[PDB]
């Protein structure tokens, strides 16, 4: 599924993302929006041979099962195939536990080299939430 922006919005906060760990939803939309450009299919191999998946490309060296990324784990307990389902369920669980491991939303890279320190409220601006 590829999501409108507010349509995102609203299921991020219905999901429980609104100022998750202190981030505030417009970051997450952000973030979804330059990791996935909201496609809830998208994948994209990694150098290290693993791959990232779904709205919020949440990666199989650590987080989710593939069973081709060897020696990795699967910290959220769940294949990565759940991930790129229509239903934000999975990815915004395994959200939660990335983004409270450490180093918050630096966890995500474009996060951090394309929202980070911006006025992200800008994405979610005119949206019934
Ligand atoms: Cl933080
Ligand atoms: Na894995
Ligand atoms: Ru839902
Ligand atoms: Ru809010
Ligand atoms: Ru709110
Ligand atoms: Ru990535
Ligand atoms: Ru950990
Ligand atoms: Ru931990
Ligand atoms: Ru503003």
């Amino acid at each position: 599924k590829v999501f409108g922006r507010c349509e995102l919005a609203a299921a991020m906060k219905r999901h429980g993302l609104d100022n998750y760990r202190g981030y505030s939803l417009g970051n997450w939309v952000c973030a979804a929006k330059f990791e996935s450009n909201f496609n809830t299919q998208a994948t994209n191999r990694n150098t290290d041979g693993s791959t990232d998946y779904g709205i919020l490309q949440i990666n199989s060296r650590w987080w989710c099962n593939d069973g081709r990324t060897p020696g990795s784990r699967n910290l959220c307990n769940i294949p990565c195939s759940a991930l790129l389902s229509s239903d934000i369920t999975a990815s915004v669980n395994c959200a939660k536990k990335i983004v409270s491991d450490g180093n918050g939303m630096n966890a995500w890279v474009a996060w951090r080299n394309r929202c980070k320190g911006t006025d992200v409220q800008a994405w979610i601006r005119g949206c019934r939430l």
